[PDB]
């Protein structure tokens, strides 16, 4: 009787294969990136030519992995790759890693030798779950067709709830080729208050803020999880009137044209945000995790507010949801688990109304005029600098009536796009934060392009990045993915050079990559290509690189042994940072002259 | 007294990574694959401008991993990598799964977090020996220095006894820039009979082999770890009489011009072969692992060997140096532990020589005879078909004074390269078997050039699978490296499109990824390119692509949707193989045109 | 419970936090976790392929194990199948008492401390019927001199071993099955025997057999 109606027999007759394709559709499922093989050929067949979503083809599997990374960051939305067995598998580790790292939604689902060759050293068997195991939330193989729905429900709830993170499902050839005969309990067949002792913290961390003298906002890629997330942001900045710094990964969740930004904090970010962080009372953390590259010496991390916490009139508000990052590095006063966007909800009206903080605002502008992003300026017949680039690109790209999505890959170009952008929008930053994945620019920029066609997407890369997925332009025309990479070329790996400036007397240990002309490249993918070598041209190639209405590689011929600057060296706590000098510099490029022979 | 003769002070002084270079040294290391990154920084500034050794620099690290892998099979020396954490760790994974599979010696060397930092998910921190651990024979994280000579010894040796394997030692990066302050058994600076149950074996294998009528040798990848191996091969054929097949990775192992030769057996493997083997009243197994793509269905596979196991006159004598792979897949008659090449030495004396197989040898050269790679010729007007392509390259490359190398990718043109060279030398077949990584063929045959820097090293590669590694054409040039590249462009996932063909009514979902266009892609890598479109400039092209000095990308246009043949269908005994026939591939191009609507 | 009790049966743990088992649930959840719990023609025609060896074999023996006590049908068919095609029938340790051993079809327990009658049949037999026993070292004794005369058989086409077994893991572990039948083997055997030819006498298997348990006791 009620038996029939909590089964379902509407996939009865179906494949594998089918199953996973209505699941998908199911899950409103709009894109998927991967790659095919013998393996997942029975799911291949099942999605041929499916209008349902569309399926985006890279060049290499970690190219779809770091595409449905790119996608899911830029819409919020769970990114779906799809690979064979063995080394289809393999090749997605690393952005499973990356996604792990960084909270990314990825649905990794791969091809497996049928179940009866599991464990027998078959052909092109890896065990993936094995693998994935540590760079995954959860994964599974799947044994039977009557348990596919419910795995692939399991694996999108997982993906997307708490923190974001990758899952796996191990698809075996003979599964997905198999039919389904038997009715299956048909809650598998679909997709999906506050607790008083969270109610109570949130009171009581109203009550700390309440008390403040020198708040501070800490806010990281916590709060773009919702969309709610940088209105409420803004209205507790605005309502208590608090200074506010995020991540790397929280660039964009505020204003930084508001006076209430400091800017990004950290190991290269604005020493203003470090100086006000480490002299707050109270430390509002909102969705960030305290990763290593943020709170420099954690001993001597925040003393204001360990201080203020110890005297009762302050600390460190952790508004978290996941407990395991919680009193994780350091100390909550309060840890208020859950969704930060919901729980500020709560917060927000248990919080005073503030009209001025004179002796602590006095301080934080006084911090932002004395420590702004300098350099050293190009002078005449110098190359572009670095830093002077990414504002021109920065300004240039705001002039668009489009969303503008920038992309990096790994090294000094990422610092310098994250401190000299003017980030203004949410889920704007798609940077490899936590893993620090060179080669991720480029396939993030094609998912999240996807996932936002009428954007401007924009990779700030690096030479050496870029060089690592460089296959994968082919990949974004194909797509119809009209990217935007800009390739900062200092013909080094400037971060290594940087450090090996820094700490190994300017000895260069194959920190130097050969390029290929960059410009062929593009003409060999079939991409525009924008070659910019002087200071004369930098305007007007970075227009015409931004008018592209088709795939665009910008080259930049930039200054090469820059250092990113400001730097928290490690060991040192965030308000012991070295500071850009023009003597310095001078002195530090006639060292290395010196030391090099002239060669660098 | 004795005490100080058994310990040793010389590395006292030294930093981790100075101790890492010494035991290079030691290790008769010569050539390192590599890239940096933070956490490697002190063994990357102990190994600046080492004269000790060649650094090869990828683009990727999975082309270090590759390459490493090339190197390693081409010399017979382990492959040696050195990358940063994180990221660089990650990268490594489907090289080492690679190198699992096919039994490659790979020690890899990961740059970690400081001890302090690991699991704290520290910037750039991946669980790499969590994740590794599937896919190497062994892996560990180096605790403190003074441990670190002995933890490198032991990953040599491990790498390199028993079945040769990928290892993983974990490299910290406090651990690397600490010094040796004490002293370190002596015994940890310096690198390094037969049981009488193998004893008792070997003569109760050579009477079994004594009394055989039909033996055939089955001859894999382990007879090529000692150089001896071809050599005592053939001394074994030669007197007792006997024809052998190989396996794809045995390829090289024996002449092929030998009147003996049955070629390759297996999936894509001779008609003969397999007809050889399904017939035989004893199989001789040397140094292979009866893996999946070579026995065809089990429970069908070797039928009258079985039988004449069952009546006490032959059966399998399985020469095999890994316990778990000796009664894996099928029972062995004999089970002969040990090196393959060591046994042989004992064996063969006890092997009696025999002058004629008359009935045998009949059938031999009948199935000779009938079962050649028989395949669609050319026509006028069409293009040139893949298997000639190949017959050309083998031809006009046995012509130079130099040894010949192959590499592949992964496909139809890895098979056809299988079947339609001529194999004659061991180690010169350098191909992806058991994980069958697409993008191995570039990276692989660069690190077997380094390895053979007068060789001739041809990378036979397909399209889809040239364009996973593509970038890799940069680190060739950078290496100097003088590979010579050949694209069989099908403008196909080949492989794949066959199996779409064959058993999913031509419906080729998502297999058809764009190309660049190669002969702009060699210029832009600085690159010799060549590009061959019809049959009149075949010759030509081939032989300008083996007179090239240079690294050399040669393109040719091949025939598309041609079937590789003979193909023995899963779940289809090895002599139930589908062969070429004329007619049916014409009513096979018939009904794909009109499935595809001219299509395909 | 569901794991615990279906294929193989086996030991399952689930780990209980004491802030979960102190909570209270405040969400509806799905009715269906309120809630506890045909034959593929691979099988069916390894069933009918399973048969047609047996109906040629001259020196069958069943070898039943823990499996057929997982249904309380299964000595019920074992039984069934003994009495249809006169089967001399051996148990491992674990299926003592899946068959009458007061039969005199009953060759006792088979294995290292087991009967000689048992393993001298099992090592003559031409026919092998695996029912529910997955071929332990403590039964097979040396694995590569295990039942010489059913792998003859099965090379010769008219014998070798059935192997009914739930487990996929545990078909050709240790021992080629000549037929996997794969499942329940009490289900798999209610198409089995129907199959099977019915057998009034083998006077030389069982003067051979009962020759063995005479010269055999314990
Ligand atoms: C070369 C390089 C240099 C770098 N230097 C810097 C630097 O100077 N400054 C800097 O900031 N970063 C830097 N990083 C990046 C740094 O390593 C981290 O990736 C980054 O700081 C993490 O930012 P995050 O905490 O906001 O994001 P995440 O790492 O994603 O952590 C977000 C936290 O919020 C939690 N969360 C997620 N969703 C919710 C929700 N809905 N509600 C509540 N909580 C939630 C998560 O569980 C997690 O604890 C650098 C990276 C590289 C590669
Ligand atoms: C598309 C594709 C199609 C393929 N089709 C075929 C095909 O048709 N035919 C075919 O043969 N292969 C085919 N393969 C390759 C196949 O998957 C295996 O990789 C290959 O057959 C394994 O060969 P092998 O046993 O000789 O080498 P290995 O896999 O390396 O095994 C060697 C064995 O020898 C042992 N051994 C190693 N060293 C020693 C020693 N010193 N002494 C004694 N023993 C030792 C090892 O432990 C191991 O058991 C294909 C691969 C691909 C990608
Ligand atoms: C000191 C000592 C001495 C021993 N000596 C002997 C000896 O001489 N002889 C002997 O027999 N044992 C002996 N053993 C026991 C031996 O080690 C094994 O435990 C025993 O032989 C296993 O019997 P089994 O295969 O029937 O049961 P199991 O180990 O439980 O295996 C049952 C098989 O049937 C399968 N199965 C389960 N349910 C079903 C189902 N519903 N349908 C189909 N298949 C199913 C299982 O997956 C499994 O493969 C000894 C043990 C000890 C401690
Ligand atoms: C895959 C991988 N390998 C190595 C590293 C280590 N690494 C390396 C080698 C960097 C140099 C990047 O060079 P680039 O040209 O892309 O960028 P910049 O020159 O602007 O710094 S940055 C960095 O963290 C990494 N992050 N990722
Ligand atoms: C990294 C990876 N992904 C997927 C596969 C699955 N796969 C795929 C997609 C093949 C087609 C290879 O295309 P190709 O152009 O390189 O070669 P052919 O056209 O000559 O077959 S072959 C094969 O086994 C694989 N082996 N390796
Ligand atoms: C699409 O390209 C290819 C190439 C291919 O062999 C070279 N195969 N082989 C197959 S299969 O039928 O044998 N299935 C299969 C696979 Cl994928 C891995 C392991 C095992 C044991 C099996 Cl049974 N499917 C394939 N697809
Ligand atoms: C060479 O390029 C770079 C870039 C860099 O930060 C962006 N770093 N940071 C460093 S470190 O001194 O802080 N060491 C370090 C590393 Cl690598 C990972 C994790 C932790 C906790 C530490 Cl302590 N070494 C670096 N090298
Ligand atoms: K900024
Ligand atoms: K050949
Ligand atoms: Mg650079
Ligand atoms: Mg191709």
């Amino acid at each position: 009787k009620k038996k029939e109606q909590l089964m379902d027999d509407s996939f009865i007759g179906l494949t594998g294969g089918e199953i996973f394709h209505e699941m998908m559709l199911r899950h409103k499922v709009d894109t998927v990136f991967g790659y095919a093989g013998g393996a997942i050929l029975p799911v291949f067949d099942a999605i041929y030519n499916s209008d349902k979503f569309k399926f985006v083809l890279p060049r290499h599997e970690q190219g779809a992995g770091h595409m449905a990374e790119g996608y899911a960051r830029a819409s919020g939305k769970p990114g779906v790759v799809l690979v064979t067995s063995g080394p289809g598998a393999t090749n997605v580790i690393t952005p499973m890693a990356d996604a792990l790292m960084d909270g990314v939604p990825l649905v990794v689902f791969s091809g497996q030798v049928p179940t009866t060759a599991i464990g027998t050293d078959a052909f092109q068997e890896a065990d993936i779950v094995g693998i994935s195991r540590s760079c995954t939330k959860w994964n599974v193989m799947v044994k039977n067709v009557a348990e596919l729905p419910r795995r692939i429900n399991e694996a999108f709830e997982i993906a997307t709830t708490g923190r974001p993170g990758p899952v796996l499902v191990d698809l075996p050839k003979d599964v997905t080729a198999s039919i389904l005969r038997e009715s299956i309990p048909i809650n598998t067949t679909l997709p999906s208050a506050v607790s008083e002792f969270t109610s109570e913290a949130i009171k009581r961390a109203a009550n700390i803020l309440n008390k403040a003298k020198k708040p501070i906002i800490y806010a990281g890629a916590g709060i773009l999880n919702n969309e709610q997330g940088p209105k409420l942001l803004k209205e507790l900045a605005d309502k208590a009137n608090i200074p506010v710094t995020t991540t790397l990964q929280g660039l964009g969740a505020f204003d930084q044209r508001d006076p209430k930004s400091l800017d990004m904090l950290g190991m290269h970010g604005s020493a203003a945000a470090n100086t006000a962080i480490q002299n707050a009372d109270c430390i509002i953390a909102l969705g960030a995790r305290f990763d290593d590259r943020v709170t420099g010496n954690i001993s001597k991390f925040a003393p204001e507010a360990k201080l203020a916490a110890s005297e009762g009139r302050g600390g460190i508000l952790h508004f978290e949801i996941s407990p395991k990052n919680i009193n994780k590095v350091v100390e909550a006063t309060e840890a208020i688990e859950g969704d930060v966007t919901a729980n500020l909800q709560s917060f927000i009206p248990l919080v005073d109304s503030i009209e001025n903080r004179p002796e602590w605002f006095n301080k934080i502008n006084e911090w932002k005029k004395k420590y702004p992003y300098s350099y050293q300026l190009e002078t005449p017949g110098s190359l572009i600098k670095p830093q002077t680039l990414i504002k021109e690109i920065s300004d240039q790209a705001q002039t668009y009536n489009k969303e503008v999505i920038v992309t990096t890959g790994v090294g000094q170009h990422q610092m310098w796009a994250a401190q000299h952008f003017t980030w203004t929008q949410p889920r704007t930053m798609i940077t490899s934060g936590g893993l620090g994945t060179m080669g991720y620019g480029l396939p993030a920029a094609i998912g999240a392009q996807v996932a936002k066609p009428d954007a401007i997407v924009i990779d700030i890369d690096g030479d050496a990045s870029f060089n690592m997925t460089l296959t994968e332009l082919s990949s974004a025309v194909q797509a119809g993915a009209p990217i935007k990479v800009c390739v900062l070329n200092n013909e080094e790996q400037g971060m290594v050079t940087q450090w090996q400036s820094l700490f190994y007397e300017h000895r260069y240990s194959h920190t130097h990559q050969s390029n290929p002309d960059f410009m062929k490249l593009a003409e060999s993918m079939n991409v525009k290509g924008i070659r910019i070598t002087n200071q004369q041209e930098l305007k007007s190639g970075v227009k015409e690189f931004l008018d592209a209405t088709e795939p665009v590689l910008l080259e930049v011929i930039v200054e090469k042994k820059v250092p990113v600057l400001p730097m928290v060296p490690a060991g040192k706590a965030l308000d012991d940072f070295i500071l850009w000098d023009a003597e310095v510099e001078k002195q530090q490029n006639d060292l290395r002259k010196e030391r090099t022979g002239g060669k660098y």
